[PDB]
C-alpha cells in the first residue's frame, strides 16, 4: 500500500530536519570527535602493539542523509537494492569533525579501521572514492572491514587485533559498533548494555546521534524488520511511552 | 484541520521513538555528562570567583519525552498551555547522569544554577518538586532562573555573573542555551556558529540530543513559529535534502 509507505517514511522527517539543517546536530559530531581526540592522545597499549582506532562509517564518519531524503520524497521504506545505488552514486558527504579526526589519528602513531557494512563486493568502489573525495587519508583498501557475510562486527575487530593492533577506541552511531552483545537484541537489553558501561561514553566508546535508522529501529519490537509496513508503523506507534493528559 | 495536525504530528514519531525507547540516545546522554565532568574538573576560574554551571532543563537535565507521546497521540501542536498542564502534572524524567552531575558539581566547590524556559509565574512548583523527588540536590528557589519576560537565556546568565560566579561550562540542548547570538535566527546562521565554536563542544559547550523540538525547528524557514499547520509541514518538507535518485 502507497499509504502505508508515505505514513512510514513521514515519521522520519523531523528527525531528518535536525540531522541535516541543525547547528545542533553538527555540534553533536564535534562534541563526539573533540571526545574522541583526547581520548586517543591519551590511550596507552600493551608493549609490542600497535594503536588503533575502530571507526564505522554510515552516520559516523559518512553523511547518508540524501539518501533518507530520497525515502521521504519517494516513500520508499529501506531497501538494500537502493542502498548500493545510493553508494554507486558517489554522494556521500562527511560527518562534521571525522575528516580531521581520522587524519589526526594516522598521523600521530594510530591507524583508524573501517568497520562498515558497507558490502565489500557491490559497495566498495564508492566508498573509497567518497572518501578520498573528502579528504581522508589513509583508505587504502586494507584499512577497510567491509560486510562481507555478517553485519556482526565483533570478528572483525578480532581480526584487526590478530594483526597486532590494540584497538584504543570505538566511534560509531550504533551499539553494534562496540561489539555484538546486543546484536539482534531488543531495545530493553541495548539500554542495559550502555547502563552497564556508562563510564565509557565519551572515552573508549564514542557515540554520534542518529535518529533515522539502526539497531534501535528493530529493537522496537520482535521481528520488526521482518513485519510488513503497516507492522512496523504499529511497532513505532505502540512504542510511544504518552502522558495520558491528567495531573 | 484535523488531517494536517495528524500529519504535523507522525513527521516526529520515529524521533521520539529514538529518544525515548534507544540505547543510543541514553549512551550520548552518558557521554555528555561524562565530558561535563572532565570539564568541571579542569576548570579554573579568576581570583575571587565562586565556580558556576549553568543548565538548561528542559531536554537536557528533565525528560519531558511523554508530552511529545501525548502530542503524537492525541495529533495536537505545541501549546504552552498544554505544557503548562503537563508541568503542573509531576511527571517529569531525568536525562541519564543528569543527576549525577548536578550533584557531583554542587559537592565538589560549584553550584549548578537551571536557567530555564518553564515559567517563573506557572511552572515553578512541579518543576521544583519534581527535581526533588528525581534526586536532584541544590534545588532551592535561588537555584533557578527561570522564565520572565524572554525566552533570550543571556540576561539570566549576566544575573549570575553579577553575583560573583564565573560560569566555566554550560549545558543544553538548543544553541540558544550558550548565548543569544543564533536567537531567533535560521539554521545556517546557527550551524555557522557552531562551526566558529567548534572546540568549545565537549569542553565549554556541552550538547544533548533532542530531535524533537526546539531553536532548530523555528530555524527550518522565516516566520516558522507563525505559520499555519499546512505551512509548518511545507517548511519541513522543503528544507529536505533528497537524493535524485541518479548517478
Ligand atoms: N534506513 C535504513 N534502515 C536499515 N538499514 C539501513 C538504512 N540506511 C542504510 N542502511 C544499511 O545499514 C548499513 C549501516 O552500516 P553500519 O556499518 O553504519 S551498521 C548501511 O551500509 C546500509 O546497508
Ligand atoms: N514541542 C515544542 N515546541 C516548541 N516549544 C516547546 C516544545 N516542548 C516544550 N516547549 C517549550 O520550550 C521550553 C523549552 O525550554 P528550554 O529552557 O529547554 S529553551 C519549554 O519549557 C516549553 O515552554
Ligand atoms: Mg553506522
Ligand atoms: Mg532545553
Amino acid at each position: 500500500e502507497e499509504h502505508a509507505n508515505m505514513q512510514l517514511q513521514q515519521q522520519a522527517v523531523l528527525g531528518l530536519n535536525w540531522m541535516q539543517d541543525s547547528g545542533e546536530y553538527k555540534a553533536l559530531a564535534y562534541q563526539a570527535y573533540n571526545a574522541a581526540k583526547v581520548a586517543f592522545d591519551h590511550a596507552k597499549v600493551a608493549k609490542g602493539k600497535k594503536k588503533a582506532v575502530v571507526a564505522d562509517l554510515d552516520e559516523t564518519m559518512l553523511d547518508n542523509s540524501p539518501y533518507a531524503g530520497w525515502q521521504v520524497q519517494n516513500n520508499k521504506p529501506f531497501d538494500g537494492k537502493d542502498w548500493t545505488r545510493w553508494v554507486d552514486a558517489r554522494q556521500s558527504r562527511a560527518v562534521p569533525g571525522a575528516v580531521e579526526f581520522n587524519n589526526y589519528v594516522n598521523s600521530h602513531n594510530g591507524k583508524v579501521f573501517y568497520v562498515t557494512n558497507r558490502k565489500d563486493s557491490t559497495e566498495k568502489s564508492g566508498t573509497i572514492d567518497d572518501m578520498k573525495r573528502l579528504g581522508f587519508n589513509g583508505v587504502e583498501e586494507s584499512a577497510f572491514y567491509l560486510k562481507k557475510d555478517k553485519s556482526a562486527k565483533a570478528a572483525r575487530f578480532a581480526e584487526i587485533e590478530k594483526q597486532g593492533y590494540e584497538i584504543v577506541l570505538y566511534v560509531g552511531d550504533n551499539l553494534d559498533d562496540f561489539g555484538n552483545t546486543v546484536y539482534g537484541k531488543l531495545n530493553a537489553d541495548r539500554r542495559a548494555f550502555v547502563d552497564q558501561n556508562q563510564g565509557k561514553f565519551g572515552k573508549t566508546f564514542i557515540m554520534l546521534p542518529n535518529a533515522n535508522y539502526g539497531g534501535w529501529e528493530g529493537g522496537l519490537a520482535e521481528g520488526y524488520f521482518k513485519k510488513d509496513t503497516q507492522g512496523q508503523i504499529k511497532a513505532r506507534l505502540d512504542a510511544v511511552q504518552a502522558w495520558d493528559g491528567k495531573l
